[PDB]
């Protein structure tokens, strides 16, 4: 089998990208962020708390004839962001572009954070890190990856999120007109529950290539690039009045600026990142600073190759026996 579905930017900025599920019967369709860094499929649902939402569709497994409590199971996650949410659990049928899974745990939120609420266009997560990362207690549950692996024709999916633009996730096939040249791929370490892989170095702008292994994480559920402060402070270097402000929250830089590109390794392979995808656009309304797509990763305790480098790539997960990630150019 296979499955394929477009992605689509909730805003200008590409802050998340929302994609459509099919969850329950007769079908409710919800639009879901697409999260390789978690591992929870949960939902807003008729079990929120309804002072928590604001505008979400919420997953009612009351109208699913084929929805079953999952007894005795609770779930509870907090993301890198500080945002949180929490509930039980139903198994329902999931389809993503036209792939099913029976028996998927479907995690009904009775709590979510403020961030949550506050953005009306994301219904829920579904998580594609690995199931070892799965909050369900006393029993981890599969996630929707893992569940489908074996009947898919290929034990992959990809990740070709537009700049500014839908895109496209494939369940079990390698869309070969999706990209240019050659797919490079590159080991992963899956002991933290991630996507975790070793660029080889990067570039910025126009500038010599600099050969340095930075170990990160896959993540298309984290908007910005973050990257260790060495590596941060050589790109924002290049961009003149660029600083880092401790009141915003990170590099900021004037409106008025060119930004160069940021180019990082794969193995002997180059993913160029274009200046623009680098502007998240004024810190406030009618603010000349601008906001960085390039952060410092100090005090994360990890690198993030978030939206902003995915983006720029076709990104092939591959969760064969020991599973790589392939990057090509696009």
């Amino acid at each position: 089998s296979t499955g394929s579905a477009t992605t689509t930017p909730i805003d200008s900025l590409d802050d998340a990208y929302i994609t459509p599920v099919q969850i329950g019967t007769p079908a409710q369709t919800l639009n879901l962020d697409f999260d390789t860094g978690s591992s929870d499929l949960w939902v807003f649902s008729s079990e929120t708390t309804a002072s928590e939402v604001d505008g979400q569709t919420i997953y009612t497994p009351s109208k699913s004839t084929t929805a079953k409590l999952l007894s005795g199971a609770t779930w509870s996650i907090s993301y890198g962001d500080g945002s949180s949410s929490s509930g039980d659990v139903y198994t329902d049928t999931v389809s993503v572009g036209g792939l099913t899974v029976t028996g998927q745990a479907v995690e009904s939120a009775k709590k979510v954070s403020s961030s949550f609420t506050e953005d009306s266009t994301i219904d829920g997560l579904l998580g594609l890190a690995f199931s070892t990362l799965n909050t369900v207690s006393p029993t981890q549950q599969k996630t929707f990856f893992d569940n489908a692996k074996a009947s898919l024709d290929s034990p992959v999916f990809t990740a070709d999120l537009g700049y500014h633009a839908p895109g496209t996730y494939n369940f079990g096939f390698i869309d070969t007109t999706a990209y240019t040249g050659s797919i490079t791929y590159t080991a992963v370490s899956t002991k933290q529950g991630f996507w975790e892989w070793t660029s080889t170095g990067y570039a910025v702008g126009s500038g010599t290539f600099k050969s340095t292994s930075i170990d990160g994480i896959a993540d298309t559920g984290t908007t910005l690039l973050y990257l260790p402060a060495t590596v941060v402070s050589a790109y924002w270097a290049q961009v003149s009045g660029a600083k880092s402000s401790s009141s915003v929250g990170g590099y900021v830089f004037p409106c008025s600026a060119t930004l160069p590109s940021f180019t990082f390794g794969v193995g002997s392979a180059r993913i160029v990142i274009p200046g623009d995808y680098i502007d998240f656009g004024p810190i406030s309304t009618g603010s000349s600073s601008c906001f960085g797509g390039i952060q410092s990763s100090a005090g994360i305790g990890i690198n993030i190759f978030g939206d902003v480098a995915l983006k720029a790539a076709f990104v092939v997960f591959n969760g064969a026996t020991t599973p790589t990630l392939g990057f090509a150019s696009k």
